[PDB]
């Protein structure tokens, strides 16, 4: 149906901010929403954004998510970076068909 | 909303069967359809079984997916084990206030 892309890895330094980027194959991004994940190793993962740019509660305002309809993106910001947020982040949509479709996945170092 | 409780690990030796359990904290597991990831390390969550027991295009049909009552529980079940199956399993459903809820994930060892 499509995939998402997404860059492998990503680092910068404590307190800077950080964008991740999540594209689109075919089909518009705007069809349907698109979730954020966090992961650290050895563990499941975790929502840090649902339906664009919401977060859970919980999850500092540090992480906000955005859409970008003449790239067919969605990205990921995280700004103030501390050194706990050095872990894997996944973009996830929807088909349509319905089902899930996950993105290759960026690998955050905080340097 | 609802947990998802899986155990942290499972091995078994080549050519073996395993069973990985998915238990619902509230809330009948029946409700929402439940999903399976295989991650290899590195890598992104794979769908292996969609809608309790449908498998993706590709999917060997040594994975099968379960729902039971009477333990409010999804289960999926590995045949003929392969030391590339090593690897963690997630079981996923939806909230009804739609919104995706992943288990704690199970480690699975090839002996």
């Amino acid at each position: 149906n499509f995939m998402l892309t997404q860059p492998p890895s990503v680092s910068e330094s404590p307190g800077k901010t950080v964008t991740i980027s999540c594209t689109r194959s075919s089909g518009s991004i705007a069809s349907n929403y698109v979730q954020w994940y966090q992961q650290r190793p050895g563990s499941s993962p975790t929502t840090v954004i649902y339906e664009d740019n919401q977060r859970p509660s919980g999850v500092p305002d540090r992480f906000s998510g955005s859409i970008d309809s003449s790239s067919n993106s969605a990205s990921l910001t995280i700004s103030g970076l501390k050194t706990e947020d050095e872990a894997d982040y996944y973009c996830q949509s929807y088909d349509s068909s319905n089902h899930v479709v996950f993105g290759g996945g960026t690998k955050l170092t905080v340097l």
